[PDB]
């Protein structure tokens, strides 16, 4: 119940979030500040992934000042057994509250949108295709969303659901926008594209089959159904860039 990074003192309060080798606690330092500490033990790690590590911490620290749509990281401390991050204090992934959330206010969930964008854009410029988005690695901070991870981090839910069908078959920024896209629709019509689906079996085929129709219900929202359409086109050269994102309509206009 209290934890030392670069020997400053942080008093957990609760763990608000767990994976592979790794707790997240919420924490408070000396000055009784708020943040986020991410426990990563490394004792069962073999030397890919302490690379891997070593990278996505690399990363996560550079892209630091180009975006602040990426979670702060204040600090680390790491060694053979351990790596503690010293990250910001969200509110809640956007996975866990969609989940509680009734129906997302229109202008709320353009807004998030945009951060989702900003976030992904600048990773995409940096060379990093994250290749596994779903709602999960994105928090929200006072009402505002960052970026938690890059993907380039090994493991130790499985999820098909926001899967682009091009790695249905096994690398492109357009991987992303697939993904965004299953998030965005996931925050449209309450779902994912292919939910109704339980053979997952099916469901890969689902998302590989030019022949099959993927719906989108009509809604007042004529900018967004654009949208979705748009990053969904199962051909990669086919679909939506970012920087086009980033000027449609949806997210340019009033
Ligand atoms: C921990 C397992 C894991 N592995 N990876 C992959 C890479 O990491 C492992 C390898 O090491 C490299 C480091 O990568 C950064 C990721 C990315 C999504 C995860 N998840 C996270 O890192 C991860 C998940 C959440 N966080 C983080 C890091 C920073 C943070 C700050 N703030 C928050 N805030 C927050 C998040 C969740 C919540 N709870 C929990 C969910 N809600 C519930 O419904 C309760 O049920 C569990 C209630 C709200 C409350 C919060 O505020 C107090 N959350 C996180």
């Amino acid at each position: 119940q209290s934890m030392s990074v670069k020997g400053r003192i942080y008093s957990i309060l609760k763990q608000i979030g767990s994976g592979g080798s790794s707790k997240v606690f919420q924490v408070l330092n000396e000055k009784k500040q708020i943040y986020a500490i991410k426990y990563v033990n490394l004792e069962e790690a073999d030397n890919q992934t302490l690379d891997s590590y070593r990278n996505e911490i690399a990363y996560l620290n550079k892209l630091q000042q180009h975006s602040d749509k990426i979670i702060r990281l204040y600090d680390y401390e790491i060694t053979d057994q351990y790596i503690y991050m010293v990250m910001e204090c969200g509110n809640i992934d956007l996975n866990s509250w969609l989940k509680k959330k009734k129906s997302i206010d229109p202008w709320e969930r353009k807004s998030y949108w945009k951060n989702m964008l900003e976030a992904v854009h600048t990773i995409h410029q940096h060379g990093i295709v994250h290749s596994d988005l779903k709602p999960a690695n994105f928090l929200i901070v006072d009402g505002m969303l960052k970026l938690i991870d890059f993907g380039i981090a090994n493991q130790m839910v499985g999820t098909v659901n926001y899967m682009p069908p091009e790695a249905i078959k096994d690398i492109s920024p357009k991987s992303d926008v697939w993904s965004l896209g299953c998030i965005l629709y996931y925050m449209t019509y309450g779902k994912t594209p292919f939910q109704q689906i339980i053979n997952q079996i099916s469901k890969l085929h689902a998302i590989i089959d030019p022949n099959h129709e993927i719906e989108f219900p009509d809604i007042p929202e004529k900018d967004l159904q654009d949208v979705l359409k748009c990053c969904l086109k199962r051909d990669p050269k086919q679909r939506i860039s970012i920087p086009e994102l980033l000027a449609h309509p949806y997210v340019q206009i009033q």
